[PDB]
Formats: structure tokens, sequence, C-alpha cells
């Protein structure tokens, strides 16, 4: 399982679960200043962005995205940025 998405139609608390397959080095970059960057954005947006070093099914890191439509947007926006510059797309 990867990316998640959301098989259920309820609010983005689960309909916007994004499991982001992100290279572990690009996680070093997603935190930017060493961690605080992602905290700023995930706390600012209101999105439940959790970095998973355990991953689950991926060898690299898996970032789980959940929250509200606009929070999950802001959150996944930063994820898109770094994961695009790392994995291409």
């Amino acid at each position: 399982i990867s990316s998640q998405l959301g098989p259920i139609h309820p609010p983005p608390r689960t309909s916007m679960t994004e499991e982001y397959r992100v290279p572990d080095g690009m996680v070093g970059l997603i935190i930017g200043r060493g961690g605080e960057q992602i905290n700023k954005i995930q706390q600012d947006s209101g999105c439940k962005v959790q970095i998973s070093p355990d991953s689950g099914g991926l060898p690299e890191r898996s970032v789980s995205l959940t929250g509200a439509p606009e929070s999950v947007q802001k959150a996944k926006m930063m994820l898109d940025d770094i994961v695009s510059r790392g994995r291409g797309g």
C-alpha cells in the first residue's frame, strides 16, 4: 500500500490521506532547517502531517498527509515541491 488517497468519501480526515513516498535524503530537505520547516507548515496549515521513518512498505520515508481540504492542500503543496524535485513526478 502506498499514496493511500482515500476509498471513503467522508471529509479529508481520511479522504485525503496521502502517503508520500519520499526519498530519505529529500526528507532531510523537506525539513529544510533540520526539522522546523515541515513543523511550521503542517502546524500552520492545520494538516496532520506525520513523517514516518518506519515507512511501512517503502524503503525511503513515507509522509502521511491528513486534515482539511485547504490544510491538506498546503501540506501536500510542500510535499509536492520537494518530492517533485527529488522523485521527478
